């Protein structure tokens, strides 16, 4: 399953450099999660592999 990486407020995170963005990749494998691959797609951190009790963005009805 894909998703998208969401921040402390809750906000997405965007980047400039589209493609394997160790930023983001590194922000995915944080900690236990269970992203298998994590790059930057469509400017912001986007994630593979997340389960479904993994929070990703866009958030629930609390948006950022």
């Amino acid at each position: 399953k894909d998703g998208y990486l969401v921040e402390k407020t809750g906000c997405k995170k965007t980047c400039y450099k589209l493609g394997e963005n160790d930023f983001c990749n590194r922000e995915c494998k944080w900690k236990h999660i269970g992203g298998s691959y994590g790059y930057c797609y469509g400017f912001g951190c986007y994630c593979e592999g997340l389960p479904d009790s993994t929070q990703t963005w866009p958030l629930p009805n609390k948006t950022c």
